[PDB]
């Protein structure tokens, strides 16, 4: 009609620009604004955009190029983080998959796997560190049966060799057997190929021999020899997958699929001959015969993302755009990440400016971070890999405990989002993540693509924004609402009164 719909979460600097969004609308346009609260995260937004106005939805927000990376899109890959598990003398590693569907929805896979060796002998057993594994699946043309081409190249990362790694040095044939079962439904996969491990590089063709696969081919590529693995020249004692060969190891896997079935998988992965063999039983059970699995409504390709500004950006522009129809308009300016912070004095004092600048410095307490904080395996564990942070303490303050704790110098370093008001009237400084642990959050304003349609001038309006609001502006307005307790509509139209973006 002539209502549009502009959602924020329950978050300061979300309130404010969000007011601002819904002020320039007023100033710009003839519309009603509708200023819709959501609680939750940033996938709470989502869900109401997906909605749209009409349906007690939004029509707008204000997101993050790295929120949008991470969840709502997600990497359709992550990494697959590995643990020692001394109870199997083996491993263990949790990890989730993304399977896009083909109506917009994804669909996720944890996956929860354990190994264990065959044989009895030592093995390598690994501190913390992830794989990075890229798939790309295709299809041989010429090819009748059902079947999938797969390529894949894997590396360890996160932090001389072997007898079993020896056996790797060049091309390795590949076997691959699955001898599977879903809800009664069964079938088998035979696959060959070979293995680089030097480059970690699989190049595999799997056909589907009892006929119609009855499940989608990207559910199985999991389950179809993390051997391959590339282990950098620095890592090499990590890698227990080689190590436990030729003997080899037992892989089991519990896979959920949300909403859905679950896939039980028992794999020996040893060599035979010269080949090496993955010999895998499937059982699938409880599985909805219209959901996405029965029912092949996942697409055949995994994605592939960037973790630059621009090339992150772009991404999800176009993916919102292909996916859900949502346009991406342009950056407000400054980036919201996540961040470390210390008195200014001690700043200036020490001349501090970086993260590695701080990491030098392990004379300091970093328990002022909140528990999510050190938690996260992608929160400090892997940013003190990454930088080698050698802090004195580690307690997990929440509340605002971390906050009066470096205020009595108790503690010395907090974590803190590069934007948070409270970092004003603390007087700390942010620290530059110069090794670029943590993607970028450029926050910039979403829109519906048929709002766009019904109100062709929003675009205009919305990118009179563009590049308004600096980091330090973001943070005085912060301070605003958190420090002084001014209210959030208030000062985004102060803000832009002095700008004079609006009456």
């Amino acid at each position: 009609n002539d209502t549009v719909v502009v959602g924020s979460i329950n978050f300061t600097e979300q309130i404010i620009v969000a007011n601002m969004v819904a002020e320039m609308i007023e100033a710009h346009t003839d519309l009603k604004v509708v200023r819709k609260l959501n609680l939750g995260g940033t996938n709470v937004n989502f869900e109401a955009i997906k909605r749209g106005g009409a349906n007690n939805g939004i029509d707008i927000y204000v997101e993050y190029t790295g929120t949008g990376l991470v969840d709502i899109l997600g990497f359709p890959e992550p990494n697959v983080y590995i643990t020692a598990d001394k109870q199997k003398n083996g491993i263990k590693a949790n990890f989730k998959i993304r399977h896009n569907v083909e109506d917009g929805s994804v669909q996720l896979a944890d996956h929860y796997q354990q190994n264990t060796p065959i044989g009895d002998g030592p093995v390598l057993l690994p501190d913390n560190h992830y794989l990075s594994t890229q798939s790309v699946l295709s299809k041989d043309p010429n090819e009748k049966r059902d079947h999938m081409v797969l390529l894949e190249f894997v590396t360890a990362a996160g932090i001389s060799m072997s007898k079993g790694e020896e056996l790797f040095t060049g091309v390795v044939p590949i076997l691959v057997e699955l001898d599977g079962d879903v809800n009664g439904h069964k079938f088998s996969v035979r696959g060959e190929g070979e293995g680089d491990a030097t480059n970690g590089k699989l190049t595999l063709k799997f056909i589907c021999t009892t006929g119609k696969l009855p499940v989608p081919w990207p559910t199985l590529v999991t389950t179809l020899v993390q051997c391959f693995s590339r282990y950098p020249d620095h890592m090499k004692q990590h890698d227990f997958f080689k190590s436990a060969m030729p003997e080899g190891y037992v892989q089991e896997r519990t896979i959920s699929f949300k909403d859905d079935g679950t896939y039980k998988t028992r794999a020996e992965v040893k060599f035979e001959g010269d080949t090496l063999v993955n010999r895998i039983e499937l059982k699938g059970i409880d599985f909805k015969e219209d959901g996405n699995i029965l029912g092949h409504k996942l697409e055949y390709n995994f994605p592939p993302p960037s973790t630059d500004p621009e090339g992150a950006y772009e991404t999800v522009k176009k993916e919102y755009k292909r996916k859900w129809n949502i346009v991406w308009l342009k950056p407000l300016g400054f980036n919201n990440t996540y961040t470390l912070a210390v008195k200014d004095e001690l700043a200036k004092q020490y001349n501090l400016k970086t993260f590695s600048d701080l990491a030098k410095i392990s004379d300091k307490l970093i328990l002022g971070a909140t528990m999510f904080f050190l938690e996260k395996p992608d929160g400090y564990p892997g940013l003190q890999k990454l930088y080698n942070f050698k802090f004195k303490h580690t307690k997990s303050m929440d509340m605002g405990i971390r906050y009066t704790a470096i205020d009595n110098n108790e503690v010395q370093v907090i974590d803190a989002f590069a934007t948070d008001g409270l970092l004003v009237s603390h007087k700390l400084k942010i620290l530059e993540d110069d090794k670029h642990f943590f993607p970028p959050y450029y926050a910039a304003p979403i829109i519906r693509q048929d709002v766009l349609d019904k109100h062709p001038e929003l675009k205009d309006v919305l990118n009179k924004l563009a590049n308004q609001i600096s980091d330090e502006e973001m943070q005085k307005l912060n301070y605003k609402v958190d420090g002084e307790g001014q209210d959030p509509a208030k000062v985004a139209k102060e803000f832009l009164k002095e700008k004079g973006l609006i009456l």
